[PDB]
C-alpha cells in the first residue's frame, strides 16, 4: 500500500505540541493507520502530536534523531530533517526513504 502524509504537530516537548509544524508518512491496513516518520523543517523535535480518532484527546510519539538531507527549491537548498518514529522497523524505514527521495 502507498506511503500517504499528512500535517501534524511536533515538538522538542510534549507541552511544546501545539500547532501543526511538520509532515507524518503513514500507512494504512486492517489494524487502522500507523505513523512511521515525521519530515519537518525543525532540527530540534522529540515528540509528535495526534488528534486522538475518537476525540477523547492526544497522542504522544517519541522520535527518533533527525536525518539531514539538503533539498533544491525555487529559492535554493534547504535542510529538512526526517525523524523515524522511534523503534521502526527497517522494511518501514526503507518505505520512508524510498518514498522521499523518489518525490523529492
Amino acid at each position: 500500500v502507498a506511503l500517504r502524509q499528512m500535517s501534524c504537530a511536533a515538538g522538542t516537548t510534549q507541552t511544546a505540541c501545539t500547532d501543526d509544524n511538520a509532515l507524518a508518512y503513514y500507512n494504512t491496513t486492517k489494524g487502522g493507520r500507523f505513523v512511521l516518520a515525521l519530515l519537518s523543517d525543525l532540527q530540534d523535535l522529540k515528540w509528535a502530536r495526534f488528534p486522538k480518532s475518537d476525540g477523547t484527546g492526544t497522542i504522544y510519539t517519541e522520535l527518533e534523531p533527525p536525518c539531514r538531507f539538503v533539498t533544491d527549491t525555487p529559492k535554493g537548498p534547504k535542510v529538512k530533517y526526517l525523524y523515524f518514529i522511534k523503534g521502526l522497523n527497517n522494511l518501514n524505514r526503507g518505505m520512508v526513504l524510498g518514498s522521499l527521495a523518489a518525490t523529492v
